[PDB]
RNA sequence: ACUGGCAGACUAGAGUACUGUAGAGGGGGGUAGAAUUUCAGGUGUAGCGGUGAAAUGCGUAGAGAUCUGAAGGAAUACCGG
């Protein structure tokens, strides 16, 4: 382990999952915990909550490499967008900045087709 | 008288010249930025992806995530009504 006391968690909020992979500020992995791998399934995966529990466990894995202070990038529109920025705060870490990261293309490619459910 | 013909006349219709104005009008060429995909390398480690739920699929040969770069094609967020 390199010690590091400043770093990035970038939430990655699909509608489905929610991936938490905390880096140092040249974006070389640490940590990373995803609601369905933290015990989250199917529809409860797709919950705050599941990423809170991402956010925790990922947490809980970068203090192994001291981190103390991380900017928080929040890309995209899942439910486990502001449920891991709370659970940063609520364990220890300093949050520098919340960035939003959402990729927008500007018209770009065309979609998917629209599900006719 | 009215319609037509013929020979004139007229400027209201129609058009011309002059100067401006707005405009995703058209055709040609160039270029920018965002994004997707692929690829290469770095970090990293067990999931990812998907759904009503799931499975097919992808991943330990290292995925997904994240950083950097590259190469392509297509379309031009906001403005925008």
């Amino acid at each position: 382990r390199k010690q590091v006391a400043d770093g990035v968690a970038h939430i990655h909020a699909s509608f489905n999952n929610t991936i938490v992979t905390i880096t140092d500020r040249q974006g070389n992995a640490l940590a990373w915990a995803t609601a369905g791998g933290s015990g989250f399934r199917g529809s409860r995966k797709s919950t705050p909550f599941a990423a809170q529990v991402a956010a925790e466990r990922c947490a809980e894995m970068a203090k192994e490499y001291g981190l103390k202070n991380l900017e928080v990038m929040v890309k995209g529109p899942g439910p486990g967008r502001e449920s891991t920025v709370r659970a940063l705060n609520a364990a220890g870490f300093r949050i520098t900045n919340i960035v939003d990261a959402t990729p927008i293309p500007h018209n770009g490619c065309r979609p998917p087709k629209k599900r006719r459910v």
